């Protein structure tokens, strides 16, 4: 009917990488052509802030607009658990819509990072699987990459985080390599970024 | 507004286990108190069938009913890729709603099942991780369990299937065991059920 609001968190990497810019994004869909004006109020821990920026209005081909406000967050503010509230007013609403988002609550726990070599049974294939088990972490926001000889290794896939029986998360990352590249003693590494790691970073190596 | 329809597939286990009964479920929500009658037509490969059964009507506390029709499917029919169509008629609809479901399309590929022992680095803990990598499978419907000494081992978690770079799926299953149970040479097994396995079943063992 009238507008709907969806509020999105930053990317885990952006909150953990010094390079990138974490932002909270408040998306308003089904804004009418009759009432395209939307007012945003933003609050951080209940304190109203005034540095949000509205993205270019996006007109959809179902006769609605999509209007989006972005609030840049301090890395430390997000990781410290601050509460971000977006309030949306529009003439087609009988009352403003409010959404609130934050990092998951609970004591952070440091990932344990374990590298597992290919199974002997897999050595009948041309390509073999290098496994990085990351477990015991909380909250679930995390990033995982691989390297080899100082260079990024990109032929990998990582599972979503899975809730474990002790209330931490685990996941696995699988890097696929030419078997010969493995047999030649090349050194591979699994890099993990998470808030409860020293400098938000660790790497563990794996080689034959 | 008026009713909505959601059509659900069988459980992978039910389609792969000789014991259990696979069914397709056509769920109609937001059925009004003014118009509670819903007519279902079911089609298998475009052929109308007449052996569906309607579940007991469920009245919700938002002044709507939930009405559900269940069609039992032959194991072989689902795995052979038959198309199941549910057609829903109701007075509040301007036209019937139709939904169609089937198994994912594409050539099946047999899972490769590899067991990986705990990392040496993990042996500083009281509990260690036994890993079952299942890869190269298609379609994604699969079930995984663990055993030890002929008995079911239940302290495990399995990742959802992840789409790999070659268009097959992989996943990992993690069984957590007392370290001493591992060091004592107990034999653990990862059991996998999938349509492209011989007898829809395989198991691989792991021990120190
Ligand atoms: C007219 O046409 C319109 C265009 O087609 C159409 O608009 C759509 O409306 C939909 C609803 O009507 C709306 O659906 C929601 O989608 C949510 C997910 O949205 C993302 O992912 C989509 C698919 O991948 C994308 O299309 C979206 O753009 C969005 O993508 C994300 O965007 C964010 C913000 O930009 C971005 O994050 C930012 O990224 C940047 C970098 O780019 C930085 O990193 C920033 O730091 C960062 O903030 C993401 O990266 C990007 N991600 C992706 C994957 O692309 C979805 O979550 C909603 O689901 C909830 O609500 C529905 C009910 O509608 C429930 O069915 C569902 O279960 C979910 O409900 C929640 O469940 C929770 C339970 O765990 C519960 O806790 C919650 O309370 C509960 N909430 C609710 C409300 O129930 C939802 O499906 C869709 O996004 C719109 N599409 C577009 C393109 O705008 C419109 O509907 C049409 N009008 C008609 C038909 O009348
Ligand atoms: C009045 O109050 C009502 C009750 O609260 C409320 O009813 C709800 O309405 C919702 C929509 O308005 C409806 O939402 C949909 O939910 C879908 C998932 O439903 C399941 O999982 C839920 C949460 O876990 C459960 O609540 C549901 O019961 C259902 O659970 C499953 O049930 C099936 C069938 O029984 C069962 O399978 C069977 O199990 C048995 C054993 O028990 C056997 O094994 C059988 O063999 C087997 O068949 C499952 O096990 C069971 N699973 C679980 C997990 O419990 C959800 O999938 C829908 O999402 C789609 O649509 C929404 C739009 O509404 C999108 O936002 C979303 O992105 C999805 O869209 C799809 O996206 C695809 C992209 O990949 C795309 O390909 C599709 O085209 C696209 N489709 C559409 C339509 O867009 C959806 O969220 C909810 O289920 C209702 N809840 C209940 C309890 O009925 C009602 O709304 C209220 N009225 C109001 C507010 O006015």
């Amino acid at each position: 009917g009238g507008p709907s609001v969806f509020l999105f968190p930053p990317k885990p990497k952006d909150t953990l990488m010094i390079s990138r810019t974490p932002e909270v994004t408040c998306v308003v869909v089904d804004v009418s052509h009759e009432d395209p004006e939307v007012k945003f109020n933003w609050y951080v821990d209940g304190v109203e802030v005034h540095n949000a920026k509205t993205k270019p209005r996006e007109e959809q081909y179902n006769s609605t607009y999509r209007v989006v406000s972005v609030l840049t967050v301090l890395h430390q503010d997000w990781l410290n658990g601050k509460e971000y509230k977006c309030k949306v007013s529009n003439k087609a609403l009988p009352a403003p819509i409010e959404k609130t988002i934050s990092k998951a609550k609970g004591q952070p726990r440091e990932p344990q990072v374990y590298t597992l070599p290919p199974s002997r049974e897999e050595m009948t294939k041309n390509q073999v699987s290098l496994t990085c088990l990351v477990k015991g972490f909380y909250p679930s926001d995390i990033a995982v990459e691989w390297e080899s000889n100082g260079q990024p290794e990109n032929n990998y896939k990582t599972t979503p985080p899975v809730l474990d029986s002790d209330g931490s998360f685990f996941l696995y990352s699988k890097l696929t390599v030419d078997k010969s590249r493995w047999q030649q003693g090349n050194v591979f590494s699994c890099s993990v970024m998470h808030e409860a790691l020293h400098n938000h970073y660790t790497q563990k190596s794996l080689s034959l």
